[PDB]
């Protein structure tokens, strides 16, 4: 058996083809066992409606998960991500930086 812990990032990407737009990525990467928990948070509440959630593997024993949807931060707001994982003995909040 292996156990990995995620490294958790979370950013803010303008898709080029489209500016205007704003979307919240949560990139959760190099977890083992793949069983994993992730949500977007705005002011602390789970965001339901999250359009985008991406899996992977490289070697059989190494996942990355991308969960991202579109957002329209304002200065007041406060964004995170929330991992849940066995390796994590308390769920890990990840603040967005902006
Ligand atoms: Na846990």
């Amino acid at each position: 058996m292996i156990q990995r812990t995620p490294k958790i990032q979370v950013y803010s990407r303008h898709p080029a083809e489209n500016g205007k737009s704003n979307f919240l990525n949560c990139y959760v990467s190099g977890f083992h066992p793949s069983d994993i928990e992730v949500d977007l948070l705005k002011n602390g509440e789970r965001i339901e409606k999250v359009e985008h959630s991406d899996l992977s593997f490289s070697k059989d024993w190494s996942f990355y998960l991308l969960y991202y949807t579109e957002f329209t931060p304002t200065e007041k707001d406060e964004y995170a991500c929330r991992v849940n994982h066995v390796t994590l003995s308390q769920p890990k909040i990840v603040k967005w930086d902006r």
